[PDB]
């Protein structure tokens, strides 16, 4: 097992915005992704626009300051650090991907759901129907729901 936030009130901040999408559409995708996890836990998420946040959201390309360089278009889409101080919790998205509000390119909302799972301390699921399954695939975003496995996983960390 890994680490967890030793608190239930968790802040996030968007460091910077992909030019792929409009600013409002980015904020929304991220907000809705946090809400997915909020809906099945006691966790409360708050966006801040300046200052120290628990989870920093970053778009960057190639080698971008950690031990985990991105790899251009395709392959790695994003990654996130487990709960902890400093870079802990932070979620990074590869700017070399084309981020979208829909099924075009790589869907930011679905990807954020997956990465925030990691930011909260989840690992991967062996269940192909779970959002924490290790590879991207588009599913209808209006009908999207966490799988029972995702809910089991997150509730085992936060009660
Ligand atoms: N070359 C690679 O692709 C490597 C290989 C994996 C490894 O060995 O680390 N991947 C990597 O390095 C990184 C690691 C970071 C992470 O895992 O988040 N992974 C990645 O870059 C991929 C991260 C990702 C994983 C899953 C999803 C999604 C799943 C779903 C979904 C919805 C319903 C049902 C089923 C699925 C919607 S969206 C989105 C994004
Ligand atoms: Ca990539
Ligand atoms: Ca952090
Ligand atoms: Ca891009
Ligand atoms: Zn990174
Ligand atoms: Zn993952």
């Amino acid at each position: 097992m890994g680490p967890v936030w030793r608190k239930h009130y968790i802040t996030y901040r968007i460091n910077n915005y992909t030019p792929d999408m409009n600013r409002e559409d980015v904020d929304y995708a991220i907000r809705k992704a946090f809400q997915v996890w909020s809906n099945v836990t006691p966790l409360k998420f708050s966006k801040i626009n300046t200052g120290m946040a628990d989870i920093l959201v970053v778009f960057a390309r190639g080698a971008h300051g950690d031990d985990h360089a991105f790899d251009g278009k395709g392959g790695i889409l994003a990654h996130a650090f487990g709960p902890g101080s400093g870079i802990g919790g932070d979620a990074h998205f590869d700017e070399d991907e084309f981020w979208t509000t829909h099924s075009g390119g790589t869907n930011l909302f679905l990807t954020a759901v997956h990465e925030i799972g990691h930011s909260l301390g989840l690992g991967h699921s062996s269940d192909p129907k779970a959002v924490m399954f290790p590879t991207y695939k588009y599913v209808d975003i209006n009908t999207f729901r966490l799988s029972a496995d995702d809910i089991r996983g997150i509730q085992s960390l936060y009660g």
